[PDB]
């Protein structure tokens, strides 16, 4: 039972984590030979809490695969900076695995991890990589990922470092999600490189009727302001064209999700770009994008923002451009995942 509402995005930080190996070299952030590691931990919810979805940040030398209760959620490399992930969780357990590499010979290995877990009650917890995880000194074992292996046997990882002193230095924080991929947009009176002053309202659904959606994360920006509504709730507001806003939804109707927008140009150049990645109970996700699949409107009418209105005499939105586009650019402040 879900009474967490949505929020500002809370960021997961790589701060309390630590990096992790075999310990086939006793020496923390030393030499280590051209190999594949597995690594699980199998973490519970809190006494009479039931966890909904997580936001991830993953760094590796040299490379990772993360899974979840068995579904590979993400592959990806590098130290230098995070990757962020996104999954919804079983609500009393949650085995967490990951395969790492070391793709140079003679030298450091070690994966790192932040899991913030959301709750049902609207309070988070974090989770990091640390000597209470499982490894193996071999090649991960067929299905080492799948809950139906026994890790009881198997070996604590190895603390090669933490955040703040380690060989590698402390990850950077990725952005919470990507706006290379989204286009402002707005009503198709957007022409020469100005709109009228006014309110315009955009929206788009999303109804995979066959799976359970869980959690939303939304990065959204307008030249000049925005008023974001999910199934006809707000969720924020913002006023700026070059820092962005990020929040939670982490109790989306499971089939039927309406995102509706009140968009304000003050003058000159309009529009309003968004990202949203929606999570499914399967372990799999999607993004929705700012795009011409939209629906936009001039006038904007009473219950503009409900789930399930007459969307007849909306227009399909105009794409101004991909974001990058002059006048905006490509430096926009994004929110920390
Ligand atoms: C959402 O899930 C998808 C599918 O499981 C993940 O990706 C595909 O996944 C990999 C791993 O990062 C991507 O690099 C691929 O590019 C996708 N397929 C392609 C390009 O062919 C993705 O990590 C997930 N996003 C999350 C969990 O946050
Ligand atoms: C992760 O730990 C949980 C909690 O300890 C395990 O689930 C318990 O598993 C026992 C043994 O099957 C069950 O009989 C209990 O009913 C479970 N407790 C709860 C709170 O669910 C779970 O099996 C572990 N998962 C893995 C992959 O090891
Ligand atoms: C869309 O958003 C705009 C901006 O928030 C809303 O605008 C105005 O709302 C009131 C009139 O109802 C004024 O007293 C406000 O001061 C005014 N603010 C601005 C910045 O214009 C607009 O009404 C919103 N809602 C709809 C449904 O349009
Ligand atoms: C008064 C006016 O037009 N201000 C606009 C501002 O809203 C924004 O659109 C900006 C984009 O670069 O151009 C500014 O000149
Ligand atoms: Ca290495
Ligand atoms: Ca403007």
């Amino acid at each position: 039972k879900i009474t967490a509402t949505p929020s500002q995005f809370q960021p997961a930080l790589l701060n309390a984590s630590k990096w992790i190996w075999t310990g086939e070299n006793p020496i923390p952030g030393g030499s280590n030979i051209i190999s594949t590691r597995p690594f699980r931990k199998n973490i519970t919810a809190p006494c009479g809490k039931c966890s909904v979805c997580a936001t991830i940040v993953v760094a590796s030398d040299d490379a990772h695969t993360f899974y979840v209760n068995g579904v590979r959620i993400g592959t990806g490399a590098g130290f230098r900076q995070g990757q962020a992930l996104f999954v919804a969780l079983q609500p009393t357990w949650n085995l967490f695995a990951i395969a790492g590499q070391n793709l140079v010979a003679n030298s450091p290995a070690g994966i790192m991890a932040s899991i913030l877990v959301h709750f049902s009650d609207g309070t988070s917890e974090t989770f990091v990589t640390d000597e209470s995880w499982k490894t193996l000194r071999a090649a991960p074992p067929e299905n080492f990922q799948l809950p139906s292996t026994n890790d009881s046997n198997w070996p604590s990882a190895a603390v090669q470092g933490a955040y703040q002193n380690s060989v590698w230095g402390p990850p950077v924080l990725p952005p919470v999600l990507p706006l290379r991929g989204s286009n402002w947009i707005w009503t198709s009176d957007n022409v020469n490189g100005a709109a009228p002053v006014g309110s315009r309202a955009f929206r788009k659904t999303v109804n995979q009727c066959t799976k359970v959606a869980v959690c939303a994360t939304v990065l959204i920006a307008a030249d000049d302001r925005y008023t974001l509504y999910v199934n006809g709730a707000t969720v924020g507001s913002g006023s700026s064209y070059t820092v962005a806003d990020a929040y939670t939804i982490p109790n989306l109707h499971p089939t039927f999700n309406t995102f509706a927008i009140n968009a304000t140009n003050g003058g000159g150049p309009a529009g309003v770009i968004a990202t949203i990645l929606i999570t499914y109970s399967d372990g799999s996700n999607e993004t929705v994008v700012t795009d011409a699949s939209w629906k936009a409107i001039q006038t904007i009418p009473q219950g503009f923002q409900p789930p399930l209105i007459d969307e007849f005499g909306w227009e399909s939105a105009k794409i101004i451009g991909a974001f990058g586009v002059a006048p905006w650019g490509a430096g926009m402040v994004i929110p920390s995942a």
